[PDB]
């Protein structure tokens, strides 16, 4: 069902490598709704590359215009399992602190700050 069920460890690690190899500015994220979410939508797909420049804030401002929100829809995005202590930090930087072993960088969004 989630992104770490469908692909092996040894899958997400070489997929990881290649968006290395073609797509070295892009930071590799995950991005899933929460699994008890019931307002917001599904996104089309999981695996996004974002450019490495973009602050957090930028970064939710893309996720909301990729699920087509409106201006008093809640969005609450938590990265590697927590909240963003800061919005301003680059995801290159973000990135480095919060990646997993496998080299992604997972996200998961719901409607209520308590997922
Ligand atoms: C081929 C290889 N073997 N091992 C052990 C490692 C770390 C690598 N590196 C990459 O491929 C990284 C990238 N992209
Ligand atoms: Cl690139």
């Amino acid at each position: 069902k989630t992104f770490k069920q469908r692909r092996t460890f040894e899958q997400r690690v070489e997929d990881v490598r290649l968006i290395r190899e073609q797509h070295p500015t892009k930071i590799p994220v995950i991005i899933e709704r929460y699994k008890g979410e019931k307002q917001l939508p599904v996104l089309d797909k999981t695996k996004f590359l974002v450019p490495d420049h973009v602050n957090m804030s930028e970064l939710i401002k893309i996720i909301r215009r990729r699920l087509q929100l409106n201006a008093n829809q809640a969005f609450f995005l938590l990265v590697n399992g927590h909240s963003m202590v800061s919005v301003s930090t680059p995801i290159s930087e973000v990135y480095e602190s919060e990646k997993d072993e496998d080299g992604f960088l997972y996200m998961v969004y719901a409607s209520q700050e308590t997922f």
